[PDB]
C-alpha cells in the first residue's frame, strides 16, 4: 500500500495544469493518494477523477461540515505527505519512494526534489527572529542542507509533523513552510532527483503571470502581518517591510502603563517602529545641529548608545536633553510652545501636555518620538523645575561624540560616571532584556 | 458535574471579563475558564494567572503546534457554558442546574438568560444554504427553540459543540444557532437568571457605538464567510449580505453555462435575483415606454411558464424583440455607438458576441438582460448570427400574432401565444414539468 | 467518562514518561494529562507542548502563586487515573472501563495492575496514628483492598484524591493507600491489564539500584513526616523510622509529667519503647552479673501486671534496688564520681536519690533505680515506703520480652501503691 | 473586626506567645488570632480555648483534610496583621489605625516596628530570579521600602498574603519581602510603634544561641528552595548559598548542550560563575609562570569584548594555547598521562574526546576552563581535531580585562571575534530564549 500522499496547494483556479499534475501521479499507481487542497471550491471546475484515492479537501468552514472537514490531516492516511506545486508532473516511476527512503535514510525533517520549470528550487538559509518579527534569508552555506527553499520543489515529509504545525498549508506555502520549519530547527535537503515539468505549462503568458504574482505577493504580504514578520532581508539587505510607516500609525498604537504591546507578546521593539525612531532621530539630531541648539543623548538613548551604539531593541522612544536657553534658536521649537507645529517634512513637534518637554513624532499619524527635555544650570547643576535625575552641569563641559543609531550624537563627557548617576553601578554591562513572565506577575 | 466556563463575546477596549471570571472563581477557586480571543487582547486582559483559568489564542503562530489554537484541546470537561461578557456568577451552583436540565431533558442545547438590558429570547430559525437565506421568527413551542436572540449562558456537552465546524466564529449569538438549527439541534430556554455585571462594560454612549459597529462588521464578515445572503424576520423585515447596484456580482464570469455556486450545491444567490427581475422590470418598461415590440424568451419564459418567475439557479433574463424596433429605444439607438449608461445607472450595450443587446444592472453589478433582436423573413421570425445553443433556433412569426400576458418577476409580461408548443419547439416535448440544469453533461 | 492521566512516580534521571504521555495521546489527541513534579525534571521531558498536556510544579517559587502548586487545579475531569512509570496505554477504552466499574462497585478507588516485573497486588492495611504504627499483611476479601504493593494505574474521582491531606506524596503508592485505608476506604483490583513500556526505565543494575536507594529515603522522609515511626508485616517484619541508638529520642525534654506525644493524642512512639526495653533488659542483665538485688517499681510493675509490657504511654523504666548491693557493680560505683559510658554505649548517672541508666549518650531513653534499705522490716528511702516481706521472696513476672524479678504478692503490692482496681482500670490519656 | 492576628515568627522552647495573644485580647475580647506552626508546639501554648483564636498546624496529616495545612482556611477578615514574637498590644486602636493607612495610601503593606532591641529598618531590595540573587540596600525612598529588617507588625489584605506562594515560609521576615518585592510591591514602614512584652523571649545568651541557629538554618533552606543563590549588602557582604569547593556545581550534566538553568528560565548560578572565574583566574596564572603561550578563545574572548567578564549564561572558560608549551606546565604535562589533582585541588585532565585540556574547580565540582592547543602550519593557526585563523592574530598578544583579572587576547580581537562569530556578535548578545528553548529543545 502507497505511503506517500501527494498534496497540491499552490494553484491559481482562473489557470493551472492540476489536472495534468494528478493524472501524471495516477498513471504509475491508479490508487496513489492525491489531495487537492483549497479554501473555497476551485472554479472552473478542476474534474479531477471521481475515485476514493482523489479528494478535494476545501479548508474552510461551512455551516453543514464538521470539524473534521476543514483539517488537512483527515484527507491523509499516510505516514509521508508529499507537497506539489502546481507545474509539476510525475514522470519517471518511484520517484515518491526514493524520497522516502532519502528522508529515513538522512537527518533531515524534511527532503525536497526541484521542479524542472523555469524556476527550479534553489537551496536557501533563514533565521527566523520572532523578537525581532525579522527573516533573514541569505546563501544556504551548507547545500545541499538548507533551512528553506525558493522555487518549485517537491516537498516530502511526515503527515505528523505537516499536520502538527500552526499553519501547515498556509499561502505561499514556499514562504509558511519553511518560516515554521526553519524556527523549530528543522532542516530540508534537496536532493538530487528533478520532476519534470507539465507538459501544457500553466501560466504560459505574461497577463497570466501578471495576475498570479499580484495576487501571490498579496497572499504573502497578510502571511507575514498576521504571523508577525515586518521585516525580510536577503544578505543583511534588499529590505522587504511589513510593519508601520510614515502614512499608518506605529504598530503598538497607544501605551498603556508604560509597557507596550509587544513586551505582552513575549517581543520587542518592531523593526519598522525603531527604523522610523532612527530616521527621527538622526532628524532632530540634523536640525538641532543647524539651528544652534546644543543637546545630549539622554537616559536610555544615551545608554543603548554606551553599549552597543543603537537604540536598545525594546525601547519604543528617544531622549534628548537640550539648553532651556537656546530652544529660541530652533524655528520648530518655537512654534510648540504656541501649538502643534508639522514641519516642511511632516515632523510633528509639540509641548508636552504637562511636564514642560517638547516632542518631535515621526508625522501625524505615526506616533513613534523623540523627546527633548530642556534643562538649565542652577549653580553648576542642571536642572529642571519640572519632574529625569539632577546632575552637574560639567559633565556637558563639554560634549562627547558617541556612534548611535547610524550617525554620530553629541553625549555627556564621561558618560559612563553619567550612565550609573542616573541608573545605578554597573549599568551598560548589565542589560535586563524584557521578562515576560515576570511581566505576566506583575501586570 | 464539571464545567469549563467558556468567554468569547467581548472587547478588548472595554470589557467586564475580569469580573466575570473573578465571580465563577468566588464560587469555586480550582474552576476551569477558558477565555478565547483571535489575538492577544490589549490593553492586557489581566486574568488571574492560574492554571485552571487560560487564555486561548485562535490565530496561527510561528512558534505553536496546531492544538494550541484548537479551542477542545483547553476544555477537559463533559460539559462547557458559553458565558457572554457582562454576565456574572451571583447564586450559588448555576451551572450545575443547567446540567441537570440537559440530562433529564431532551433538548442539545440548555440556555439561561443574562439580566442584562437585553435577555436572551426563544426564536425560531430555519436555515437553507441552498437559497442562501436564513429565516427567522417567533418560537412555536418555547421554551423550547432553534435559536436565541440577546444574552445567555449557553451549555452543551463539549463533544456537540467542538464537533460543529466554526464552534466559536463571532458573534456566537449568531454564528451558533445557525449551525445548531441546521442540524435539528434545539435549546431549551430554562427559567434561570444569571446576574449582570456590576460595572457593565461600554457604559458610555461612545463605546457602546463603536462596540455595535464592530459587531455588525464581524456579523457580515460572519454571514458572507458562511454563505448566508439574506436574512428575513417575522414581521417580513430583511436584512441583505449579498449584491447591491454598487458592488459586483457574486458569482463572475461563467465557463461551461454552469455558474460556480451550481457546484457548490447552491441555487442563484437571492441579490443577484433581486436584481435580475429588478433589471428585467425596468427594461421591460422602457421598451414598452419607446413602443418596441418584445417577448419573454429561453429560460426566461420557461421559468415565466413554470413558476411565473426566473428559473431559480439561472443567472440571466432573455428577451426577444423585433429588429425593426431598435430605433425606436434611445439607449437601444446609443448602445451601437457605444455602451450607454442611463437615467437610472443602467448599462446598455452591443454585446461582442452575437449582434444582440446587454443591459446591465449597473456599471460594477453585471447582472443582465439580453435582448435579441429578430426579423420576419417570410412568417418566420430569424436572425444573422447565432449562439451555439439547442435555444436559439428559428421560429414561426404567428407565435408572436398575437402576444399574450403572463406573470414574470413580479410584473406581467409579453410572451408568445401557445407559449407551452413554443417552449416545446426550442426545448424539446415536456420541457415545462421537467427541470434541468443548464447542462447536465456537467452537472445534472 | 472524561479521565485525566496524572503521573507523579517517575525518576528524572531515567524514565519512560515521554512514552507513557505519547501512548495516551494516541488514543485520543485530546486526551488530559498532567504530569506532576517537585522540581522541573533534567534532562528534560520535551513533553509535548500541546494545551491538554501540563507539567504541575508542586514547590513552592517566588514568582509564582499559590494556585500553581494545587494540583486540583490542573485537573478538571471529574475522574483521575494515576499512572506509574513504566506503563502505556495499548488497547482503547481502558479508562472507562476503570471508571465503569467504580461506578458500579462499592469501592472508592479502581486499580488495574501494569504487566511489569512487580504488577501490583492486594494487601490488608491498618493504620494506627496512636502508635505511630501501619501494618500490613494478606488481604482477606481480595480482589477487594486496603492498599497495594506494586505497579498499578489508580482510578479515583478527583474531588476524593485532592481532598487528601497530601495526594501526591512520594511514594504514592505507600502514602495514598495509608491516606485512604485511615479513611476505610477500599480499593477494588480489576482484572484489566495496562501494557508495560516498550522501552522501560531503570534497564541496568546501576541505575535500579539509584532508583531504589532514592525512593527507600524518599519513603523514610514520607514516614516520618506523617508520624509512622513502625510498619510491621505479617510474618515479622519490622521497618523502623524512629530513633536509635545514635540518634535523640523521638520526643525530648518532659514538663509537667506530659511528654509531647500526649498532646498529640499519640501514645509512646514504638522506636522510643523498644529503646526502653533494650535498656531494662541490658541493665537487668549488668544487675544480675553483679549480683545485685532488683524488683520493678512503679509503673513497670504495673504493666508487667497487666499485660508484661511497659504501659504503651509510658516514657521511662523504674526499678528498686537494695541499697547494701550498690557496691557490686562497677558501672553504679563509677557512677557515684561522675558519668559513667560503658562497653556498650549506656550512660550510667546518679544526679537526687537514685540512678539512670540512658540508651545511649544522644538518645535519653533511661532506666532509673531506686536503692531502698531495711530498717525496720520496712524498706525505706531517704529523699513511699511498704514492708520488706513484699521482697522475701521476688517471683518471675514476664515484662519487656524477658522475665524481670517482681515482689512477691505483686498485685497486692500495686494496690498499696496506686489504690485498688489499678490493674484492671488504666488510667488512658484524653 | 477587621483584621486577624497572625503568629508564625516564634520559638516552641521559648517564647512570649501567650503574653502577645492574650494583649490583643485585652483589648478586644473577640479578636481573630491564629497561631501557626508546622506541628504542635510544645510545651504546650495553652491559648485561650475560645473560637476566634485558633492553633494552625500547616504540615500535612494522615488524619486530616486538605484545607488543614491551608492558612487562608484560618482567616476570615479583609486583613491580616503578621505580628512577631517579643510584641505585645498596649495602646488600644492601632490595628484600625495600621488599616486607615493602608488603605489611604499606595503600599500594599504598611508596618509599624515592635520597641523590642531589634525594631525595624526600611530597606531597598531587587530579586534577579535570572541570576539567583537577592540584592539589599539602604532605602533611596525612606519610610516607602521594599523589604524591613527587624521586628515590626506587618498588615495587608488576606487576598495578597496567600495568593503568594509561600506565604508563611520560615524566616517570614526574609521570605514575605523575597516574594512581595519580587513583585513590586512596597512596604510602608509608618510612624507608629508596637510595645515589647514584659517579659520578652529568648532573653538568655543561650536561649538567643539555639533560636539563631535554627533560625539561620530555616533561611539556608528557604534560599536554596526558592532559588536564591547569592545575598548582597550594597553590593558586598556577600552571603553565598549554592556550591563550592567540597561541592557538586549547581546543574550537573549538561545534556542539550543546554544547562539545566535555561530550562527553568534563568542564567548561570552566580556561585558557579565565581568557581568558574576563579579557575580562569588560577588556570592563567599558572600558564604565565610556566612561560605557557595563552589568550582568550571563544565565549571568554566574546564576554571579555562585550563587558570584560564571562558571558551571565554561558557555563566554561575557554582558552587557545600554543601547543608547543604544553611541555612547559607541569600540570599539563601529567594531564597527558592521566589526570592530575594538583596542590590547590584543581583537576588537569586530557579529554581523549576533542585533543583539549580540562581544569576542573575542584574533584566534585566539574566547573571547568578549556585549554585548547593550536600549532602553526604556513602562519595559519589550527589543530587535528574540531575554525582555524591566521596566525598574526597572536603576534602579539594583547591586554584585555576578563572576569577581574587582565588576560591576553588576540590583537584586533573584533576582528577575530567577527571572523569566528560573524559581524556584530558584540553589539547583538544571543539573549536566552525560554519561549524559542520551549519549541525547538
Ligand atoms: C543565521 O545565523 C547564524 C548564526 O547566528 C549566522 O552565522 C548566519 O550568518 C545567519 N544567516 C543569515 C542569512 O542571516
Ligand atoms: C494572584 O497572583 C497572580 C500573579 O501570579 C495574579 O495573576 C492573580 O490575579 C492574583 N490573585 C489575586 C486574587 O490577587
Ligand atoms: C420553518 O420551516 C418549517 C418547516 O416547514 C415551517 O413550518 C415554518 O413555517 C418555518 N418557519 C420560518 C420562520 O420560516
Ligand atoms: C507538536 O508540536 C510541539 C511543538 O510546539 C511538540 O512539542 C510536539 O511533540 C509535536 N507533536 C508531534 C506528534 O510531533
Ligand atoms: C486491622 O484491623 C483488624 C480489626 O479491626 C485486624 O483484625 C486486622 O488484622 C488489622 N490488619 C492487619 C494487617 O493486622
Ligand atoms: C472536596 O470535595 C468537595 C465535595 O465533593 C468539593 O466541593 C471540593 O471541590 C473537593 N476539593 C478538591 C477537589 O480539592
Ligand atoms: C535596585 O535596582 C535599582 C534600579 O534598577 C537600582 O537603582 C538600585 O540601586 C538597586 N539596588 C540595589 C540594592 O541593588
Ligand atoms: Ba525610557
Ligand atoms: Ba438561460
Ligand atoms: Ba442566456
Ligand atoms: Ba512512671
Ligand atoms: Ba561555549
Ligand atoms: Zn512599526
Ligand atoms: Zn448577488
Ligand atoms: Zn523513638
Ligand atoms: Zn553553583
Amino acid at each position: 500500500g502507497p505511503r506517500v500522499t501527494v498534496l497540491v496547494r499552490e494553484f491559481e483556479a482562473f489557470d493551472n495544469a492540476v489536472p495534468e499534475l494528478v493524472d501524471s501521479f495516477l498513471q504509475q499507481d491508479p490508487a496513489q493518494p492525491v489531495v487537492v487542497a483549497a479554501d473555497t471550491l476551485p472554479y472552473p471546475p478542476l474534474a479531477l477523477p471521481r475515485i476514493p484515492n482523489v479528494r478535494l479537501a476545501l479548508l474552510q468552514p461551512a455551516l453543514d461540515r464538521p470539524a473534521a472537514a476543514s483539517r488537512p490531516e483527515t484527507y491523509v492516511a499516510t505516514e509521508f505527505v508529499a507537497l506539489v506545486p502546481d507545474g509539476a508532473r510525475a514522470e519517471a516511476p518511484g520517484l515518491l519512494e526514493r524520497m522516502v527512503e532519502a528522508l529515513r535514510a538522512g537527518s533531515a525533517r524534511l527532503v525536497a526534489a526541484p521542479v524542472a520549470t523555469a524556476n527550479p528550487a534553489r537551496c536557501l538559509a533563514l533565521n527566523v527572529s520572532l523578537r525581532e518579527w525579522t527573516a533573514r534569508y541569505g546563501a544556504a552555506p551548507a547545500a545541499p542542507r538548507c533551512d528553506a527553499l525558493d522555487g518549485d520543489a517537491v516537498v516530502l515529509l511526515r503527515a505528523r509533523d505537516l499536520f502538527n504545525l500552526s499553519a501547515p498549508l498556509a499561502r505561499p506555502v514556499g514562504t509558511s513552510l519553511f518560516l515554521q520549519t526553519a524556527l523549530r530547527g528543522w532542516a530540508v535537503q534537496l536532493l538530487d532527483l528533478t520532476f519534470a515539468a507539465a507538459r501544457q505549462p500553466p501560466l504560459a503568458t505574461a497577463h497570466a503571470r501578471w495576475k498570479a504574482e499580484r495576487e501571490g505577493r498579496a497572499r504573502r504580504a497578510a502571511l507575514l502581518r498576521a504571523l508577525g514578520i515586518r521585516l525580510v532581508s536577503w544578505e543583511g539587505g534588499r529590505l522587504e517591510w511589513f510593519g508601520c510607516n510614515k502614512e499608518t500609525t506605529r504598530c503598538f498604537g497607544t501605551v498603556v502603563g508604560d509597557t507596550p504591546a509587544y513586551l505582552y507578546e513575549e517581543r520587542w521593539t518592531p523593526p519598522c517602529c525603531l527604523r522610523a525612531l532612527r530616521e527621527t532621530a538622526r532628524y532632530v539630531v540634523g536640525v538641532l545641529e543647524a539651528a544652534g541648539v546644543r543637546y545630549w543623548l539622554e537616559g536610555g538613548s544615551l545608554l543603548g548608545a554606551a553599549r552597543h551604539g543603537d537604540i536598545i531593541p525594546w525601547d519604543y522612544d528617544v531622549d534628548l536633553g537640550i539648553y532651556l536657553e537656546d530652544v529660541g534658536n530652533c524655528e520648530q521649537l518655537r512654534g510648540a510652545e504656541a501649538g502643534s507645529v508639522v514641519d516642511e517634512r511632516g515632523f510633528v513637534w509639540e509641548k508636552a501636555v504637562e511636564g514642560d518637554f517638547f516632542r518631535v513624532q515621526y508625522s501625524e499619524s505615526n506616533h513613534l518620538h523623540v523627546d527633548l527635555w530642556p534643562f538649565y544650570p542652577r549653580n553648576g547643576v542642571m536642572t529642571k523645575d519640572t519632574w529625569d535625575v539632577e546632575f552637574p552641569e560639567h559633565f556637558l563641559q563639554p560634549l562627547v561624540p558617541l556612534p548611535f543609531a547610524g550617525f554620530v550624537a553629541q553625549a555627556p563627557n564621561n558618560y559612563r560616571r553619567f550612565l550609573e548617576l542616573k541608573f545605578g553601578p554597573g549599568v551598560i554591562e548589565n542589560p535586563q532584556y524584557p521578562n515576560p513572565a515576570l511581566l505576566s506577575l506583575t501586570g
